[PDB]
């Protein structure tokens, strides 16, 4: 049920939800120098200068990437159910994924990801990241946590991400469902929970003890769950609803639970739109898969692509456009806002007069589908700038 | 008339109708394991585990396909006014339809479908399906029913579908119009009636004795009636209006008349959206014409294409992507949700917390045109996943 | 001003107008056999079985086409300011226009159309059409009428069309403006006036003595006025507003002034949508330029293309798909509703239960942008049916 | 905050903003001869017959273009932070920009635009334009004005444009922010200020002493700021809001500050739409870069493309379609409304009955996305007229 009830037909209503591509940000009463724009966020006791997290996807984050992201002031999450924990040396496996043709990568991944997880590799990945001075953030599905959460705790990871395509505090197992309250209470580190798109679920995740909530179902560049299942709420609406839960939970308890907008982001402008709708940080995959150091070798695939029965992701060719440093902090060599993402955030905040991220969440927004079309006929035809 | 009156101009109003591509499904309060999702539906006394019916189209269903579908838990309808009853061996005819060029198939079909129906073949198709252990479901137009309904009864078909592009209980013949009340009373088997898109007509079809109602005018992949006639209501709105008639008819009489969303479905997500708007089952053609066993040999054409005066269908090349087994129950080798349709339904129901089809009809819906665009720039450009 | 005031910005409002491609027709309470559908309309004392008028465009109507259309039960208008009155032999000129390349036709037409009008040819075209048994309908611009209206009267044309891109009863000349009241009173034949898109103007044209009003600014397939000037109201809204003026004028005076929806029509479905919004007949150009007998030799150009200072039309390649008989009354060999237009109207009226054109004007309409997209992915990709 | 609050999600609202491509103009009560349409505007004491200003962009305006535009009754602005002030002979530089490939121009421009500004060239450009009989209009960014405003005054420029992507009267420097009140008071010539898109900012710019306000953030054909930053309000809404500020400032003080719609204009129709929403004149770049005399050699690039850290523009290929005379006053050789822009304005005003620009600002507007799609299937497919 909802307080908004557009009529689909007799006895069936809906509410309008707006996508990243439908909104735009409006200047306020003042501008400010981009150098003054404060972009920090915080999860648990970990402060970060860059409000960006690399998705737990095998084309995006390996141990080296996690360290490079940590040194730049950002974060990267290693997926503990991917190739990194199933193979001692993932590089030959990543080589095969990148070289196979378009009609074959699904069947290949279904085979390669069938190799059983080695619990010892969970520990090693955590420890080799930390030994190199990086923040060790790792992800598990709810089922994975029931099996490997204690391994993560004993290894001493800095952050645990429990991430399912759609998560709730209430799950009807066929089997004991994962008790998220117990998990957050028992794990020695902060626990991030996702994904959701509704006020109701995000609030319950916060009440369960979440250190942050991941918002987004299916917006990702390599994700097909929306086509396979028909499930999803566009990001601006999802982010705003979950930010409202954050603010109500803060009022109730005094505890601040950051909201992370997860997926569907290509440009710095996409990031800024997500912050304006309430996000404290963003989780992105495809923009970082384009880094020279990315394990995907120019490819980027969803972690549900290898499902043996029902793939819900695909493998796309994103290419390689620069170093992870250039992508995050520049200098930008490109015209499309996919490099120097931090500089884009600070520049946008400057034009809008937002001194820090909380002020950025307060900027006025317009519904403006023409933002991406007005005057862009040449760019679209010639695949330049906003038309690439 | 309608209770909603958007203004087109002075003295002309309209109501907004929403298409499959305009909506999305929102998670509820709980998730559940897909293995617990009950996907059954029932028409007459026939229960089916898969809520899918193959359209009565010559590229989709022949006798073998009808048996294969029944064995898997679904249904297939043989069109008794197509080539199956006009030719003892349809295979050479299907060969010609598939081999001729784009500028020639209309004229060819106008000729081939002029071969008179052989009443003995009506009996033969029904009985050869049943002798092989399949459920024999057959379709006729209203005019066809006035001539051949008794032949279908004498042959002992399990289900009769009366299907016109647009049907009503009230028809002004130039001829005696088909009395649908008498037909349903006199036929010894359940009679499905369609097609319609309004509460008013669907309710009258139920009062006439329909075992089910087919909803949809022109959404089909090989249909051109919307361009030829300008008639149609997008599916979510039509389904909801007709589901409302079902619920009112149930309150009035205690009899449940399932609503079948007919046409325009490509992916598992499209199916789930139709159920969420009130459908008890779906009738699909093009997704099954892509089966290796489909008689269309990779082509799919509307059964109004052969009209000698005004074709209202076309012949499209849908290709061959897998076996009918793979398409309906998997395992899925593809990234786009066109295989393992049953698995997609159960997985979607799982993410939404819908234990059975009735609960699925209650899931919250958003108007979200961005569901199909957010983040999908690569998929569209490379024709992968949702961009194919 | 208007009673609908959507906000563009502070102090600037607007009203929503809907295009042909945004609406669809909804079945009513009954269906009827297409053979019973009465499609007649009437202008002056001239009854026509086919409610279609061929546009006064040099690629569409010459003397032969005007006769062929009259014989089939329709009408064709000869433009008295085009090639037909500037050259004794238009065929070599039409050959050149159709034979020159895309980058050259503007300059060529600017040259060719500078040849002065020969008033004697006005008489000749009218008289040769009538001598062949055809209805002689001719068009002039308002300025043209001030110079040649008496020639048309002396020649004895059956119908006079006064047509400007945008006409009003009130025009500020630099020159004596055309007195439309006097024109209609003095002309011995019915005078059709256009074009307009508003209730206010159409009502004044009616009060001035119009036998019919032409509705439409810029929807045409070979028209660019909307891009050059930014002026226009989409057809459904324009038709409905002008139909309301017709109904009010009828109440005031008892005189019925038919509303003609002019331009932007490709298929029979487009015609039916225009009738449903209030049109008594349609004026179409591009569908008839596709006739084997069309003077355009497969090309179709706007009559403002030859402007020596500011072209407001272009030349498109529409091809040649059949005889004018096939296009209007079939039998249709095509799958896209561009042939057997009369059969399409009658079939559509049948599905909607409309016994005559007045009933067709009462059919329910939905705002349904998805009408043209639902399920049409294959047709669009393969350029078949609705995707051509 | 705003008086319109569409809901994005709980606790986040927005207002609908409409783009140029979403609106259309409606005829009024009368038409008038285009020769009677008064298109004049005025800034300071400078009256101009053509309400068009060439953008301060290096592909659009050099000294020759500025003179040619002035002679025709328009204006051209020289960007004093581009190559015209960094190189004594810009031609070899313009040659290089036009010769490099798509993947190379960003890096090249970052290098070429790093050449320091030569203050003596500021004087030279201004005075050589005036010596040739042209009106010398020049642009600076706010930071540039703090350094070179006195140089412009000493040189005796006719108009000074202070232009930033987003400007406000309130700017938080890291440094003394530019005092716009002092600037306008101390400069001996009129000072135009921009850019903005809100009533609040434009009103303050007027109160600071602006001779005109530039409206627009990111609509330009060679701009990517909307993608890089996510900031922008579509032009019709921005123009109307800022025109409302003009009218209130006029009521307050009796001083008229013209509103200039800046960017995103391709055709005469786009111009007319902007005037109808309140603009007193338009600033355009890409349509004038297509002139034979344009310094871009057929290319057109944003002046933020050369940013060494975060480019916010791109280089597009606009080609060369005619002389600047043909583009502005015709005769038009093209079918798409990109030539004879003045004739298009007067013709549009004629169809609408607008005797002067103030009446044009009062024309009725419809929200009509179908203006650019209705009937245009051929034009789009064949890239003719409105489909190029
Ligand atoms: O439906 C899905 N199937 C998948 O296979 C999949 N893999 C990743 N994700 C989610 O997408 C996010 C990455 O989005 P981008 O690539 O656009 O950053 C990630 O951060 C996840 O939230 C998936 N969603
Ligand atoms: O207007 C029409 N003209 C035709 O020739 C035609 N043939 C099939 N159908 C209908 O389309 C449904 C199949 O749609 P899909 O191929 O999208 O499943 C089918 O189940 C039918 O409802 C037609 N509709
Ligand atoms: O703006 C315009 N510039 C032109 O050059 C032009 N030529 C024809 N017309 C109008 O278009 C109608 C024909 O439209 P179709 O080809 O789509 O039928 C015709 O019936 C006219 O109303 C023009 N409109
Ligand atoms: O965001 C931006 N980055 C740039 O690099 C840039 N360069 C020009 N402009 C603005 O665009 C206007 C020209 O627009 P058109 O080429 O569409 O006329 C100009 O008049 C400016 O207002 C820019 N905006």
């Amino acid at each position: 049920g909802s307080h908004m009830n557009i009529t689909i037909g007799r006895g069936k209503t809906a509410r309008r939800a707006y996508g990243i591509d439908e909104i735009a940000l409006v200047p306020g009463v003042r501008t400010l120098d981009p150098a003054l724009a404060d972009t920090r966020w915080k999860v648990g006791a970990i402060e970060r200068e860059i409000p960006i997290i690399a998705s737990a996807m095998d084309g995006v984050v390996d141990s080296r990437m996690a360290v490079l992201l940590s040194e730049l002031g950002a974060l990267g999450v290693v997926n503990l159910e991917g190739i990194q924990t199933r193979y001692e040396d993932p590089n030959p496996i990543l080589d095969r994924i990148a070289s196979v043709g378009k009609t074959e990568f699904v069947g290949l991944m279904q085979e390669l990801y069938a190799e059983p997880i080695k619990p010892e590799l969970i520990t090693k990945r955590i420890q080799e990241i930390q030994a190199a001075g990086g923040i060790a953030a790792v992800s598990l599905t709810p089922v994975g946590a029931s099996k490997y959460a204690s391994t993560v705790a004993e290894a001493g990871a800095d952050l645990l991400f429990i991430q399912a395509t759609v998560v709730s505090t209430a799950h009807l197992s066929p089997v004991e469902s994962l008790d998220l309250v117990k998990l957050c209470q028992e794990m020695p580190m902060p626990v991030v929970l996702g994904n959701c798109v509704t006020y109701e679920v995000s609030l319950e995740l916060m009440r369960a003890g979440a250190a942050a909530v991941l918002v987004g179902i299916g917006p990702g560049a390599a994700c097909t769950s929306r086509g396979v299942l028909g499930v999803g709420v566009p990001q601006p609406t999802a982010i705003a609803d979950c930010a409202a839960a954050r603010d109500d939970y803060l009022q109730e308890t005094g505890r601040y639970v950051p909201v992370i907008a997860d997926g569907g982001i290509i440009t710095g402008g996409d990031i800024c739109k997500c912050i304006a709708c309430g996000a404290d940080a963003v989780m992105i995959g495809s923009p970082i898969a384009r880094a020279a150091e990315a394990p995907g070798r120019g490819f980027h695939w969803g972690m549900a692509t290898p499902s043996p029965v029902l793939p819900r992701g695909t493998r796309i060719n994103v290419g390689t456009t620069g170093t992870i440093r250039e992508i995050l902090v520049g200098p930008a060599k490109l015209d499309d806002g996919t490099h120097n993402l931090l500089g884009a955030i600070k520049t946008s905040m400057g034009t809008l007069g937002a001194k820090d991220m909380k002020e950025m969440q307060q900027v006025d927004v317009v519904i403006a589908p023409s933002l991406l079309t007005e005057g862009k006929v040449y760019q679209k035809a010639q695949q330049l700038g906003m038309g690439k």
